[PDB]
């Protein structure tokens, strides 16, 4: 079974994603030398928390707390503390269209809290990563695969409409779910997740995690052949596989990346040097590396940097406890 490493790990590996990510945000400048001068920078900084966590990590603490309060999946207390999140701090960096959802949840002219999701965009709901990039703690909570998935597509559903948007919440909460199951082989991920994918498209995403399997049998793969093929967008289809491919490829030993850095550590460093969408990419992919190497990797030096550091450790014993009380 699941450990309390392996929760703590995700959830840590999700916030130091998210805040060594924003570093980067929107920049068609970002390569790899970059990304590791930062991070020796941020190795020696002498006050604790100085990078703040985005919308990234703001949805994920609203996840969290409604995960706790109502175990059993409540989207209308789910919906309400998006709504009240982005109220209280609407600054974080939320997408420009799920503002208008939030905004929509906390008047009180809609009784069905699916309903904003599902006018956004002429009626077609948005096709945002924003659905996957609070999705993993569903994966943390719920052991059984069947309410991984209807809980991701529903977390999903209040904001992302779209199938796209929130297929890929449901594919990054895979992810996550299988991650945690053994340190499990790269090759037996992989069939887990396309399996379910197949399923659950009939196909856009299964034609990515294809193309991911592709890139993973070739050697020395250029970013630029990642970015075009896997994306690095704020489309969930441009940044979910990418996330995974992120977690498959820093299994092992990236040349660019000196092998001092843990294979946690190599994920988010690699990830961010892949630019766009750099906090929700870093994000999704820490929450999976996390899931399999736990908090083992997460390094005393890396996490205190985090705004919320100790709150997000404390949310993952209460995480922790309700996956324990569901077996
Ligand atoms: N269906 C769509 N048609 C045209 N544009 C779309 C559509 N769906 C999403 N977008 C674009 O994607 C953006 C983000 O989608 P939203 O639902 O607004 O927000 P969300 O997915 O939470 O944004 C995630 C980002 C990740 C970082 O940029 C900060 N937060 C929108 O403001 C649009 O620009
Ligand atoms: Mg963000």
């Amino acid at each position: 079974m699941v450990s309390l490493a392996q929760v703590r790990g995700a959830l840590c590996g999700a916030l130091l994603g998210d805040c060594m990510g924003a570093e980067f945000e929107g920049s068609d400048a970002v390569e790899l030398p970059d990304v590791l001068e930062f991070v020796r920078l941020l190795e020696k900084e002498k006050k604790a928390g100085t990078l703040f966590y985005t919308d990234d990590t703001a949805m994920t603490r609203a996840v969290i707390q409604s995960l706790i309060a109502k175990p059993d999946f409540d989207e209308v207390d789910m919906a309400k503390r998006f709504a009240e999140e982005y109220k209280k701090e609407p600054t974080r960096g939320y997408g420009a269209g799920v503002v208008q959802v939030f905004k929509k949840l906390l008047s009180p002219k809609y009784s069905d809290v699916f309903q904003p999701a599902r006018e956004q965009f002429d009626g077609k709901g948005s096709y945002g990563n924003g659905g996957a990039m609070r999705v993993a703690s569903i994966a943390l909570a719920y052991p059984n695969i069947q309410d991984v998935i209807k809980f991701a597509r529903r977390s999903a559903q209040l904001t992302h409409a779209s199938p796209l948007g929130y297929n890929g919440a449901i594919l990054q909460a895979l992810a996550v779910h299988f991650a945690l199951q053994g340190e499990l082989k790269r090759d037996t991920f992989l069939e887990q997740l396309i399996g379910e994918m197949e399923r659950i498209e009939g196909l856009p995403f299964c034609s990515r995690l294809k193309k991911i399997k592709e890139f993973l049998a070739s050697s020395n793969v250029p970013k630029a052949d990642i970015v075009d093929e896997l994306g690095h967008g704020i489309a969930a289809l441009e940044s979910v596989p990418t996330a995974i491919y992120s977690f498959l490829h820093c299994m092992e030993s990236d040349p660019d990346i000196p092998d001092l850095y843990n294979n946690l550590q190599r994920t988010i460093i690699y990830s961010i040097s892949l630019g766009g969408d750099t906090d929700t990419i870093a994000t999704m992919a820490g929450a999976i590396a996390g899931a399999y190497y736990g908090m083992d990797q997460v390094t005393p030096s890396w996490k205190r940097s985090c705004e919320a550091i100790v709150e997000t450790e404390e949310s993952a014993v209460k995480l922790y406890e309700l996956y324990c009380k569901q077996l």
